[PDB]
Order: structure tokens, then C-alpha cells, then sequence
């Protein structure tokens, strides 16, 4: 089945952006395999201070789910944002 979040509550600070960046970027560099599970990935890159920034389980599962969702295949039925 599908999962994820819809409409989060950001604060009046540049904390989220910063983190999200280090996270999304940190993973992009790792170029890990989609076969692995979120749990493993988390622990694998848990020591990474930046990674620690993302505690909100939902946030991790979400950011990860999307990352792997695209990593495996790009030409798939997906279109959350137009841009």
C-alpha cells in the first residue's frame, strides 16, 4: 500500500530547510540500493549528525519512501507537484 504525509507544520525558522537539504543531499550522494529497508538505512547513516536532525519518524519514512520510490524507477505514475 501507499503511505506518506499531507500538509505539515513548519516553524518560523530555517531549521527544516537546512536539515531537509543535508538529508535529501546526503542520500543523493550515498546512492544506496532501494532493496534495503528504511530501518537499515537509518542506522547505517544514523551516526551522521545531520541525519539525526530528522527524528520525526513520519518525516524519515516520507523523505525516504519518495527517495527510494524514484531511485528504483523514474518513469512511474507519480505527479505530486507540477513545478
Amino acid at each position: 500500500g501507499s503511505s506518506g504525509s499531507s500538509g505539515e507544520r513548519r516553524e518560523k525558522k530555517n531549521k527544516i530547510m537546512q536539515a531537509k537539504e543535508d538529508f535529501k543531499k546526503m542520500m543523493e550522494e550515498a546512492k544506496f540500493n532501494p532493496r534495503a529497508t528504511f530501518s537499515e538505512f537509518a542506522a547505517k547513516h544514523a551516526k551522521d549528525s545531520r541525519f539525526k536532525a530528522i527524528e520525526k519518524m513520519k518525516d524519515r519514512e516520507a523523505l525516504f519512501n519518495e527517495f527510494v520510490a524514484a531511485a528504483r524507477k523514474k518513469e512511474k505514475e507519480s505527479g505530486p507537484s507540477s513545478g
